[PDB]
């Protein structure tokens, strides 16, 4: 069987599409993850103080009938955000398929990022070894029950309106995207991380040299890596620094050079239209890129991230049972 699950795309920085936990079901608006392997939503005993909770959708178990406690604290620690909460099992609904699922009900949220989250929670599609607490995640037990066509999944991402993107448990939609895929190996296993051998900032390959690794997360709304890395990188498309984010002027936007990913011998590039905010050409404002700076921590990091900025042009398959991603272009 494949089932395919329909996201949102909400200023190509957050992807979400729709779960259902309980019976009757509680609908929440989520986030999914190749990054961690927990699933959350926030909950009811969720304090009012924490203007998250006031914000978003809260699961009660009281108003569901499959709900069977547990009481197990949780610490998910995210790198742009932290959220804690107590273990809990219900029976999850993802487009179609139907889970015995135990999630995480969330009671501290801190606004800072959650203010800005326009999703509830996060769904992890993750191995279990990064799964905080044992706890089985959601794709292994789809996988168990033994109803898909293929130990695989598949992302797709849009670029915006004025449909988003989508995720096939599964397989792949042969719709949005074009050509051959092409496989990775993971370097280890437990981890969607693959090596890198080098960056190319134009003509000079001037970021990669030896050697390094790269985590493909759908869970990130930019591409990133080192503070130095990417330090090298801006002072080459030429760029100017801002609280916790980078820019340039509008005008010369559309001029900056090619930058290339190298990965299994192929090299997947991404021009400055694919990185670049455009929101305009004027030379009295700014620019965002997509593209930040963020120190990511062993045993995972330290690792560039290729989040939402590289997913957009590249389809990508995430291979279950060879372990291996495979990218393809996208339509």
């Amino acid at each position: 069987t494949t089932s395919s699950v329909i996201l949102t795309n909400y200023m190509d920085t957050q992807y979400y599409g729709e779960i259902g936990i309980g019976t009757p079901p509680q609908t929440f608006k989520v986030v999914f993850d190749t990054g961690s392997s927990n699933v959350w939503v926030p909950s009811s005993k969720c304090s009012r103080l924490y203007t998250a909770c006031v914000y978003h959708k809260l699961f009660d178990a009281s108003d569901s009938s499959s709900y069977k406690h547990n009481g197990t604290e949780l610490t998910l620690r995210y790198s742009t955000g932290t959220v804690s909460g107590f273990l809990s099992q219900d029976i999850i609904t993802v487009g179609g398929i139907t889970v015995t699922q135990m999630f995480g009900e969330v009671t501290e949220m801190p606004a800072l990022p959650f203010m800005l989250a326009e999703f509830d929670g996060v769904v992890g599609m993750g191995f279990i070894e990064q799964a905080i607490g044992r706890v089985t995640p959601i794709f292994d037990n789809i996988i168990s029950q033994g109803v898909l066509k293929e130990d695989v999944f598949s992302f797709y991402y849009n670029r915006d309106s004025e449909l988003g993107g989508q995720i096939v448990l599964g397989g792949s939609d042969p719709q949005h995207y074009e050509g051959n895929f092409h496989y990775i190996n993971l370097i280890k296993t437990g981890v969607w991380q693959i090596q890198m051998k080098g960056v190319s900032v134009g003509s000079s390959t001037l970021l990669c040299e030896d050697g390094c690794l790269a985590l493909v997360d759908t869970g990130a709304s930019y591409i990133s890596g080192s503070t130095s890395s990417i330090e090298k990188l801006m002072e080459a498309l030429g760029a100017k620094k801002r609280l916790f984010d980078y820019v340039v002027k509008c005008n010369e936007g559309p001029t900056l050079p090619d930058i290339s990913f190298h990965l299994g011998g192929k090299e997947y590039t991404l021009t400055s239209a694919d990185y670049v905010f455009q929101e305009s050409y004027s030379s009295k404002k700014l620019c965002t890129l997509a593209i930040h700076a963020m120190d990511i921590p062993p045993p995972t990091g330290p690792t560039w991230a290729l989040g939402a900025t590289f997913i957009r042009k590249f389809y990508t398959e995430f291979d279950r049972r060879n372990n291996r991603i495979g990218f393809a272009l996208a339509r």
